[PDB]
């Protein structure tokens, strides 16, 4: 029985990701890029050992609204993206291939100048236009205009009514598998639960991804309770610029993220874990920034990602290790034609999570972890995986004792093909620098 602690999420800037169907040269323009554009990559995708794809909102928005988070008409493919059908065709052609397709949902605001600013009617359907001054003061991030964006009344029923009839729309008009809740930290934790409970409703195992930008793993963790299945992992970022982004780097930072996350939240594996987004600098610019190859740095990272627990997130581009900056200029266009050598990489990691039950759905156990080299166990049923991720510049060497591991068995490698048997005294795994690997526990008896 398949669940979504299962997938792995492929997220897509649509407008700067495949144009098949606008100025190119102007950052905060529109690229081109639509929907038949994302359809025909779906195999492109599924190949890296995604399962499942994250689209930024794709609802017409006002003049501008490139990126599709400055909604206008909720119940309207944006032109710019294509047509209602063409986003029917998409979520038909990922279903054929077992993929699943979440759509990014706003339900905190409106684009700059709405129209319904000034309909008498809905007057009342907008929070008095203020500043949130006091990011700490849940008050003010609740009814402040979010970068002056037009802030939504929730406690207003027709406000309410409005926004969850138009989720519901669109389940059932294109039959999609989840939404990516934006700004969910401003809005109230009552809506939401009311929201989670109508909206899921329509769709058996409709999964909600909230985005509730904090590094405080508890403060994240209260709007589980409210109804959101899982949330981006933004404490867990702040570990991975720590960490991943940087060689020889202890990765003890990540793992302690996770100790936190399985306490404190109810759904500890619905985190969505990530090397960047669109609102982030590129993982590769922090890794040049670093003087690291941000090629060995990628491979690295997304193997931590691929074999830690969570939902992994890979931003579109990073398997070509795209560089940028502050947004705009991490929205790039995507190429096609780059270097294979990521590509590859994840090609056998990718698939190796949704191969191997452990890395999806076994604990998560540190048995070891000095200065960037970290050895990991987890245990699913009657599988057993190891995975040893050496972040240093150097060979390493670590010995596992028959306490750690049952004795005598056999670790078959899943990444290098290697073999490591157990003796009388332990196990003993020998890294190249700047490289991991997956072992499964292999049975004599
Ligand atoms: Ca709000």
């Amino acid at each position: 029985e398949r669940t979504w602690q299962d997938e792995a999420i492929y997220f897509i800037m649509v407008d700067r990701f495949n144009n098949m169907d606008v100025n190119v040269n102007d950052p905060k323009g529109y690229f081109g890029g639509d929907l038949k554009g994302v359809t025909a990559k779906l195999d492109y995708i599924k190949e890296m050992g995604f399962t499942a794809i994250w689209l930024t909102p794709i609802f017409k928005n006002m003049p501008g609204g490139y990126h599709g988070y400055w909604i206008e008409d909720f119940y309207q493919v944006d032109p710019h993206f294509g047509t209602l059908g063409d986003l029917k065709t998409l979520v038909k052609e990922a279903h054929k291939r077992d993929m699943k397709v979440i759509l990014d949902f706003v339900a905190n605001h409106v684009g700059y100048n709405h129209p319904w600013l000034h309909d008498p009617t809905k007057k009342d359907w907008f929070h008095p236009k203020k500043e949130i001054f006091d990011w700490n003061d849940q008050t003010q991030l609740e009814n402040g205009w979010v970068y002056g964006l037009p802030d939504l009344a929730q406690e207003n029923p027709e406000v309410k009514t409005y926004l969850i009839d138009a989720a519901k729309w669109w389940i059932k008009e294109t039959d999609i598998d989840g939404y990516r809740l934006d700004t969910v930290r401003h809005v109230p934790k009552s809506f939401w639960q009311e929201f989670a409970k109508e909206v899921k409703s329509v769709k058996k195992d409709f999964f909600l991804l909230g985005e509730v930008w904090s590094d405080d793993p508890r403060y994240i963790a209260d709007y589980g309770k409210y109804g959101i299945d899982g949330f981006v992992d933004y404490p867990l970022y702040g570990a991975v610029k720590q960490s991943l982004a940087r060689r020889d780097a202890s990765l003890r930072p990540l793992y302690d993220v996770w100790e936190y996350n399985k306490t404190f939240y109810d759904r500890p594996y619905l985190l969505g874990s990530f090397l960047d987004n669109h609102d982030t600098v590129r993982f590769t610019k922090l890794a040049i920034d670093n003087r690291n190859n941000p090629i060995s740095r990628i491979k690295l990272a997304m193997t931590y990602l691929f074999t830690a627990p969570g939902i992994p997130i890979m931003y579109y581009g990073t398997e070509i290790a795209m560089n940028g900056g502050q947004d705009p200029d991490n929205r790039r266009l995507m190429d096609f034609r780059a270097d294979p050598e990521i590509i590859d990489y994840l090609k056998k990691i990718g698939p190796l999570r949704q191969e191997l039950p452990s890395l999806r759905r076994g604990d998560f156990t540190l048995l070891y972890e000095k200065d960037g080299m970290a050895v990991l166990k987890r245990q699913y049923q009657d599988e057993t995986t190891v995975i040893a991720i050496n972040n240093t510049s150097e060979t390493q060497h670590v010995h596992l004792t028959n306490d750690q591991l049952p004795k005598n068995k056999e670790l078959r490698g899943f990444l290098l093909d290697d073999l490591v048997r157990g003796d009388e005294d332990g196990y003993d795994l020998v890294l190249d620098r700047e490289t991991a690997e997956v072992y499964k526990l292999r049975e004599k008896t």
